[PDB]
């Protein structure tokens, strides 16, 4: 997160870190046994880490649980990042508490202007590199589909939306991949891609989760 603030310990209790020896992606806990992340986060040897603030310090609210199954979207295209969504089933159900909580799926798509909370352990610098160990948060508006497609001609699908600031300075970055975009208690977005980070006229592109709610519920009910 570039130009955000320290969330505060366990203030985003639905935020997970995907760990393969190191944090490599964020994700959202949607029930005791299932995480939503990005398809581009896909890999084997995933441990889901819940109740985390400093990912380098054991602070005592952690739950570490192995993925048993990863389901990348049937239509995920890695060339274009269309349908950049993946489900992860835990080997065992998480113990749900004040620090380890599920976030509701959208009943409907959000519109432009809707304010949203974006969170992650990603890069905090728009030039060079700095990785925080504590969860960073950013308040960002959903942008018009028109200004999104103008920012990234030919690259924005109806399965994508832009959020952030065209003036730049505030954005997600690498390490926030697969993480949450929450608007009015609903998970509407997944950190997917962008040209650089917090750059002028290069807003964050997010997977449009409202498009995936039937596939998510159906897949969870069959798995
Ligand atoms: C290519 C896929 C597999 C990974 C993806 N890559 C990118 O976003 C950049 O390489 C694209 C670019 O033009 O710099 C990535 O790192 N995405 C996660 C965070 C994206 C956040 N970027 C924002 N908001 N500017
Ligand atoms: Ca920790
Ligand atoms: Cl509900
Ligand atoms: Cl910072
Ligand atoms: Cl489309």
């Amino acid at each position: 997160i570039v130009g955000g603030y320290t969330c505060g310990a366990n203030t985003v209790p639905y935020q997970v870190s995907l760990n393969s020896g190191y944090h490599f992606c964020g994700g959202s806990l949607i029930n005791s046994q299932w995480v939503v992340s990005a398809a581009h986060c896909y890999k084997s040897g995933i441990q889901v880490r819940l109740g985390e603030d400093n990912i380098n310090v054991v602070e005592g609210n952690e739950q570490f649980i192995s993925a048993s199954k990863s389901i990348v979207h049937p239509s995920y295209n890695s060339n274009t990042l269309n349908n950049d969504i993946m489900l992860i089933k835990l080997k065992s159900a998480a113990s749900l508490n004040s620090r380890v909580a599920s976030i509701s799926l959208p009943t409907s798509c959000a519109s432009a202007g809707t304010q949203c909370l974006i969170s992650g352990w990603g890069n905090t610098k728009s030039s060079g590199t700095s990785y925080p160990d504590v969860l960073k948060c950013l308040k960002a508006p959903i942008l018009s589909d028109s200004s999104c497609k103008s920012a990234y001609p030919g690259q924005i699908t109806s399965n994508m939306f832009c959020a952030g600031y065209l003036e730049g300075g505030k954005d997600s970055c690498q390490g926030d991949s697969g993480g949450p975009v929450v608007c009015s208690g609903k998970l509407q977005g997944i950190v997917s891609w962008g040209s650089g980070c917090a750059q002028k006229n290069k807003p964050g592109v997010y997977t449009k989760v409202c498009n995936y709610v039937s596939w998510i519920k159906q897949t969870i009910a069959s798995n």
